[PDB]
């Protein structure tokens, strides 16, 4: 028999616990808290890393990893795959006609991005995301063209955008170099800009506070087709602030 | 003795804080959705629970039918059944007019869902986070027909006496045209006029859950005294 | 003894829990809206209550009006009162052309709401999950007026004068056209030149609640030295 009093003491310890640990959630797996920025504006100090978060809250099984930047409040959630191997994955039956054609949706092995890393389920990783952009005044992603042979922004022969790549978005909605600037991609080093045998990079960045837009899905490159010409991809988080 | 009036309390409390952790899905401690019980209690079985989507004050909880096997959150319309009735005469037998039971029938009324004596507006806010909380929604729908065409008319073998559905959003739901603002039909019993009673029943599923539920019908082959129906109106299920 | 202890560690955990599932609706315990507070305790009265729509960490709440009669939540701008002068030089009689205060004339700003010292970042957040707990807005906004038409003409007996209202959906809120996005008028004493101050007094209600609150405002019959204005801008409030 356990003494009596010692008993009451340790449940009202372990009582009191469990109340704060719903008020305060400290983002372990068994108790994610709702979002970076709800981290950050609750523990100032706390640092930058791993957390586990929930926004559609509920239950709490389908809560989800991700980096917290603790300076600016950022949510970053990372695709399933941030990497996509650097190879010739198209050839067209017809070299000369360059066209955009999507990695994901028409090339050989491609597919479109998925988020949350390999122990998630899409579907309720989608639903976080809806979430996630409730409770955000924007997003941004990053995303890295690695080529050989293959423009991905600006042409240096030409000196214009006409080769550039097309990115989807989340929502059925292209992002592209050039048109409407609130639809439109950034760049911030560009190492595709001729063919020269060697493997270079572009760096294309796209912040809105269209949320909806975010993440991207998948890619269309341009200057594809022909036998050497190769890429491959760098997938950087989406960071909700 | 005595004092496990404590050890009462103590038990109380820890019920109290596991019901907040993890709700039941009672009136008292609703769940949020259908989703988040099958996810938090794999054991549980399908059947009636109560749920609050929107949170906060639980006094709109609303009752629903929960697929365990699914996760799919069905919410009932509060009158599923529809009289089957003449409920129409026009100045015609031009016979192809779509007409809206709710907005223009005589006693015609949209569809409310929530059941019990919820209030609609209540129900439409549970409904609007419902939505955020899952990825599709479906719904079926049966006309009863006494001299009405449905959907396919055996005389000239085409759709275009089909009714028409109206959608959450105001969004108009067609027998033809665009495939993502297209009903499907299961089965097909009115495609004659035969003096007896027959049926029909259209199901529409969508990722753009706005558009769900159907709040009203717009029949075409309606407006002689002998033509007749009614509904069978299904609950709107949120997977 | 030392039950004293005991008992009284029972009752605050007993709290602790009730907070949780029933806010006060004070700052450090804030509810989540009006709505829920009317409908959880009936008995409440109308007044200054602190909400957290949007949950997570409580530091974000906002400080509002809550209407316990109807349920009502009422959002504050930051500076409900802009002074009454010539904001606005033209080179003109041109005339009669629409100039946003907030985007293009000096010292014009565009209006931010929550007032205390409180984030825009944050009540923006707060609004959109306010949004989806409601059914409706509704905002009223007075343009104080000397030598500006406002609504009607009396001249002319038509509002092609009108001032033109921002959402905060973008959405242009306008005197005619379709009537969805039309706002209405309760008092219009704007509607001549007399050299002296006048008002008129706006009102936009929606079930579109995305479009409101109202961002800023473009007057047409400003240009002149002679023409001034200013503005006494209403809570959004929410149901
Ligand atoms: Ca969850
Ligand atoms: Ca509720
Ligand atoms: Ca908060
Ligand atoms: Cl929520």
């Amino acid at each position: 028999v356990r003494d009596r009093d010692l008993e009451v003491d340790t449940t009202l310890k372990s009582l009191s616990q469990q109340i704060e640990n719903i008020r305060s959630p400290e983002g372990s797996r068994k108790n994610p808290a709702r979002t970076c920025r709800d981290l950050k504006m609750c523990h100032s100090d706390w640092k930058s890393g791993e957390y586990w978060i929930d926004p559609n809250q509920g239950c709490n099984l389908d809560a989800i990893k991700v980096f917290c930047n603790m300076e600016t409040g950022e949510t970053c959630v990372y695709p399933t795959q941030p990497s996509v191997a650097q190879k010739n994955w198209y050839i067209s039956k017809n070299p000369k006609d360059k066209r955009h054609v999507w990695f994901g949706e028409s090339m050989t092995d491609g597919f479109q991005f998925e988020y949350g890393g390999q122990g998630s389920d899409p579907a309720d990783v989608a639903i976080q995301l809806t979430f996630l952009r409730l409770m955000s005044t924007e997003a941004s992603q990053q995303i890295t063209y690695h080529c050989k042979n293959s423009v991905a922004y600006m042409d240096q022969q030409t000196g214009n955008l006409k080769k550039a790549l097309l990115l989807q978005g989340s929502n059925e909605i292209e992002i592209r170099a050039e048109g409407n600037s609130r639809f439109t991609y950034s760049v911030t080093v560009d190492g595709c800009t001729s063919h020269t045998g060697a493997w270079g990079k572009t760096v294309i960045e796209y912040k809105t506070t269209k949320s909806s837009r975010l993440p991207i899905i998948d890619v269309a490159p341009l200057d594809v087709g022909a036998p050497d010409q190769e890429f491959g991809f760098d997938v950087g988080p989406v960071c909700f602030l």
